[PDB]
């Protein structure tokens, strides 16, 4: 057929109860991540395709960058507890990437003072229990599907993304097939 199990996607032998509907993980250090998010805007291209009453999530990873790995998997969960991910996902990138002046905890905050958000708001999240809870939420994720790697993403916790079945051409029609098959498993 068109979508094959093993080719575009591949199934979890042991399938996620109660799983995000479409769950991405990632890495601020990961520099496919980095291609993912910031060339091919994958995330972006995933969601304008979602059926209606489908959510798009998305969580970071510890295990790349050692400390800076662990500060950064808790900033992501300050930026989901405020709703501001889409104000510091592109200079958290770019931070840790590109001019890699991130170096810190303290460097990270900064780029959410940088982008509006109060100090005393970021401190109040960073310390607060419920950021904890994300951070566990975060890592917990990660054990059920049994992660090896990122980018990677996972939908209705059954079906692992499989961009290596699919074609590397045109970033684009990569892109638009990747897209697609989100769109298909779904549904499925």
């Amino acid at each position: 057929a068109q979508y094959e199990d093993g080719k575009q996607y591949t199934t979890l032998e042991k399938p996620v109860a109660g799983a995000p509907q479409v769950l991405e993980f990632f890495s601020f250090f990961c520099p496919h991540c980095y291609q993912f998010e910031e060339v091919l805007h994958i995330s972006d291209n995933v969601k304008k395709k979602l059926p209606e009453g489908v959510k798009m999530t998305k969580y970071h990873v510890n295990f790349m960058g050692g400390d800076l790995g662990k500060d950064l998997t808790q900033a992501w969960a300050v930026a989901m507890a405020l709703g501001v991910e889409d104000k510091v996902t592109v200079p958290l990138f770019e931070g840790v990437q590109k001019t890699q002046t991130i170096r810190s905890a303290s460097d990270i905050r900064d780029v959410f003072i940088n982008a509006g958000i109060k100090g005393e708001e970021y401190d109040a999240a960073w310390n607060s229990f419920v950021v904890k809870s994300l951070v566990a939420q975060q890592e917990k994720a990660a054990a059920d599907v049994q992660l090896r790697g990122v980018p990677a993403m996972f939908v209705n916790g059954k079906y692992q993304l499989n961009p290596q079945g699919m074609d590397t051409s045109n970033m684009d029609v990569f892109v638009q097939q990747y897209a697609d098959t989100v769109k298909y498993l779904s549904e499925k």
